[PDB]
């Protein structure tokens, strides 16, 4: 027998939870299928525990400036286990909250792994029971990528971000491989907390898809903070030794000859090279649901799959892999399906991002190079500044703040904002609202500054 | 003999410096008269040294959460002199920078006290030499208010914010009198750094001209932080004792009888009750320049005095006593006079403010009560939230974040934003740009959130 619902959601992470809760508000009879822990990647092995560890890493820098600010320094060591336990308890509190959010909304929780059946009417099976609905959302997320053994023998001796959140002790020596925001964030946390840390990157700079100013500055701040950035470098092999792992690296700097280097006595090797969508065991083939070669579910601008009555949102689609994007796409879909708003969809332009580096990065809109491509070089003007935040006026340790505003056409429409510096994590949201509204530079310059702040520098560029 | 300029600016603080520099960019032959230190109140006894001391007071709270974040605590004491010396050096660096800014712009620096003469053509005298121009800006600022002895015998035993910045040691016991942002800020700094601190206020709450939510929350956070808030209380007399000062207080709570209390062994009594404009010795009468009963120079919307060719900006006019306001009004005036832009003026609506409390406050636009008065009760809707920032998910000490959005008319135009919480100091500027642009709630809700942050809560209110 087959139980019918108005809305069946596969995955109880950011996007699935948000979509199911909004549908239920509109009257849908909904169910969420979850094989592991409610809250998905964000709550369990993502945004939330990452941010707790970032706040911890900030405590390591307050510690270094304490004498400069008039206090006698602290001179004793970090205890990873203390914060690990507290972090785990917070995750458990959130798991209980999201279970209650579904129950309070009268959303059924189906525990187990869903896969599609070959029934012509779209139907899933979970633990040998069948469920159907006229609307089925796939919101199954992704997972970390690890190299194949055939490519990098010994790769399985490394961990990913998932294993990072299982660590019970600070690794003495860490090597992080990759050059995106997860690699950056994990390297910065491990180094701030006292691991002897290297970040191994294929080119000269991290965050190369970000504005060139951010890519440069982020790389410089990593080095200034004590992270060893191993440029033009790749792992060839990993071996277990008596003292941890030995990582065999090849370095090939332009203008130089390639060189092989062994990195001995590594405690933690962390692969932060990408994410793979979680679709292998969904039986998508049984209904002919379209994927790319990497397993991402293909969707249109309304989150429709190629099969009527089946949708997908969030990381499983491979576009803009952020919690607020999954949530917004999920809610817009709920209003389309259950409020009959045919034009309800997410705009994927001007989505803001923060990277929790040291100091944090904020960006929204087009890089300078993207703007030149779209508008023409003669129709783009940039304004920028670099300064030392007043926090550091009295400290021996320094960080900088860099900001870039990208403007298009005669009116100087603000089409991109890019920055790194103290406070940039909390500064960006409001500027993103202004950019989404089509703010011009005149709109920024007509807004009176707030002094003394870093944020005022964005409204006083000349 | 009389030297002539295009532009004569009386006072080398925020507004005078900004106005003179912009005029000189437009070709004006300008001079700045300064009797004390370039940079005025902001650089020397205001924004800048206040902010250094606020950053210091934040170091006192990182210290209290260090064990919770896995570090062994710091257990030794603050040394006021360390940071005082560093703070003074930074002020000296800024004095040298602003002198150079004028010199590099070919702006003459006239050192001494200016007063108007009785010459029918507006002319000032400084150290017995006369100067004239077709455009004279009065930008002389203000000074702290202290009670008259006739009113409060012994009031002169107290200090003001000026004396705060001369303190060479942390006072053991401090009593701050007043209920505005300076009183709040000074009480919070002194208490965080270890002074046994009381804040004496005439009514039940601080910041009563701010939105009611902020007034309430700020008072609660002061008390939670250990500041003793002495409500419905006023100073009657101050006496020198063997052990500091004795403050005689009268307390008169509604519903209760008045009571007199002596507060013994006070080391620092700080008056933070208002500001008086710096106009007493300008000889304004010699030209009939109009003032109010408190000595403020009266101006129109274009900063004109009642006398042709004479202007005033900044604190001397008594309206919106902030550094960015003096600067913006000064620059808009320079473009009016020297770029002939007859409509160039400052809009005094939607000026954003931050109060450096613990945690900081940010506000822009109308309070809920101001919006109801302007638009009608049936045409105002508020949205609000209160939460604990994720920073405190793992700490025993707590602070809250409260946010209020005030919306007008069917379209829900955002006419006010009010908040207190970690990060609110850097969060506000961008939201102020959106409000100045006429953002609606739909504009906020159409902007994708940044997670995990406090700032995302302002774009996800329901
Ligand atoms: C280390 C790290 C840090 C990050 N930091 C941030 C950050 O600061 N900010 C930000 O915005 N984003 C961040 N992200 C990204 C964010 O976590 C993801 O974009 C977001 O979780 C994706 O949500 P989702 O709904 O697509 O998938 P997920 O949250 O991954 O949820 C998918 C759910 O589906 C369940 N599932 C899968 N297959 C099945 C099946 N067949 N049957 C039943 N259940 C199934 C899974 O168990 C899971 O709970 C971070 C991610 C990582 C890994
Ligand atoms: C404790 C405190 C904290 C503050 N915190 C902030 C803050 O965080 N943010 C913010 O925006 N604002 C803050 N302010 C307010 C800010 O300092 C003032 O709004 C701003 O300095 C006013 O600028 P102004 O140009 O009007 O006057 P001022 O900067 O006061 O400059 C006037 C100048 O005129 C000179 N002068 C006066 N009379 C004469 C004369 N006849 N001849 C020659 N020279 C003369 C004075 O010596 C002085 O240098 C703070 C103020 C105080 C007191
Ligand atoms: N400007 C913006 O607004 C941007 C926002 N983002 C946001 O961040 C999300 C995640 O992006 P991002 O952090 O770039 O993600 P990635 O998962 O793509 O980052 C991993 C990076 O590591 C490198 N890498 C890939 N494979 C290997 C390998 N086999 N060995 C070593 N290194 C490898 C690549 O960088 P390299 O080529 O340098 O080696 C790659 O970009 C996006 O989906 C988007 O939401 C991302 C980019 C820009
Ligand atoms: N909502 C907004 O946007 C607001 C912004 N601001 C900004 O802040 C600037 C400064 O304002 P604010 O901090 O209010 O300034 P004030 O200098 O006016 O604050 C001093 C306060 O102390 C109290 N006080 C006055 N005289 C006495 C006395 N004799 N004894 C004891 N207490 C006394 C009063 O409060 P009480 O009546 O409670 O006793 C008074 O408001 C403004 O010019 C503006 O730029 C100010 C208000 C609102
Ligand atoms: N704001 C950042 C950076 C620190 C910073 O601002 N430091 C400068 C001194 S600030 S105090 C004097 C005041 N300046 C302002 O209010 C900023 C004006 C803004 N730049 C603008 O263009 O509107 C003032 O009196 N200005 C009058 C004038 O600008 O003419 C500074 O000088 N830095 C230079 C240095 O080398 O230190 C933060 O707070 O971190
Ligand atoms: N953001 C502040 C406050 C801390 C906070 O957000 N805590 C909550 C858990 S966040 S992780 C799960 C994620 N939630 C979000 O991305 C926020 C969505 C936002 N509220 C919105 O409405 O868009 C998610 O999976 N959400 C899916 C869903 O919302 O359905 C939390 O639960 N707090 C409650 C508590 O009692 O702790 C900060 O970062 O400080």
């Amino acid at each position: 027998a087959v139980a019918s619902y108005d809305y069946l959601v596969i995955g109880g992470g950011s996007g699935g939870l948000a979509s199911a809760r909004r549908a239920a508000e509109l009257g849908a009879r909904a169910a969420v299928v979850e094989s592991h822990k409610l809250g998905g990647t964000c709550v369990n092995v993502g945004c939330v525990p990452k941010k707790v560890m970032w706040n911890t890493a900030v405590h390591s820098e307050f510690m270094h400036d304490h004498a400069d600010y008039g206090f006698p320094s602290c001179e004793g060591k970090f205890n990873w286990r203390v914060i690990k336990e507290k972090r785990d308890a917070y995750v458990s509190r959130l798991n209980a909250i999201y279970q209650n959010n579904l129950t309070k909304s009268h959303i059924e929780i189906i525990r187990g792994h869903a896969a599609f059946t070959s029934d012509p009417k779209p139907t899933i099976e979970v633990s040998g029971k069948k469920y159907t609905a006229p609307h089925i959302l796939i919101a199954t997320g992704g997972m970390p990528s690890t190299p194949h053994e055939s490519q990098i023998p010994g790769a399985s001796l490394g961990i990913t971000s998932d294993g990072f959140f299982q660590l019970e002790e600070l690794p003495g020596r860490s090597v992080i491989v990759g050059a995106g925001y997860i690699a950056v964030e994990m390297a910065g946390i491990l180094s701030a907390l006292g691991s002897k840390t290297s970040l191994m990157i294929r080119h000269d700079k991290v965050l190369r898809s970000f504005d060139s100013m951010i890519s440069t500055n982020c790389t410089e701040e990593l080095e200034n903070a004590g992270v060893e950035v191993l440029k033009f470098s790749q792992v060839k092999e990993v071996k277990k030794t008596l003292s941890g792992l030995e990582v065999s690296m090849v370095t090939a700097v332009p203008g130089r000859l390639p060189v092989m280097t062994m990195i001995p006595d590594v405690d933690c090797l962390l692969w932060a090279i990408g994410r793979v969508p979680n679709t292998k065991d969904l039986s998508l083939n049984k209904l002919g649901i379209q994927t790319d070669d990497k397993g991402h579910i293909i969707v249109d601008e309304f989150q429709n799959t190629n099969v009527k009555g089946i949708y997908a949102v969030g990381d499983v689609c491979g576009k803009a892999l952020l919690t607020p994007v999954a949530i917004a796409a999920g809610r817009k879909l709920a209003h389309r399906l259950f409020e009959y708003k045919e034009d309800s969809k997410l705009d994927y332009n001007n989505i803001p991002t923060v990277v929790f580096s040291h100091p944090p990065i904020g960006t929204v809109g087009l890089t300078e190079d993207e703007a030149i491509h779209k508008y023409g070089i003669e129709n783009v003007k940039t304004y920028s500044t670099s300064f030392t935040p007043m926090y550091h006026a009295v400290t021996k340790r320094k960080t900088k703040c860099v900001m870039k505003m990208v403007c298009a056409n005669k009116e100087e429409k603000v089409v991109g904002i890019h920055m790194q510096g103290l406070g940039c994590d909390e500064m960006l949201q409001g500027f993103a609202v202004a950019v989404k509204m089509g703010a011009t530079k005149a709109d920024f310059d007509n807004t009176v500054a707030i002094h003394p702040t870093s944020s005022e520098e964005l409204v006083t560029l000349r």
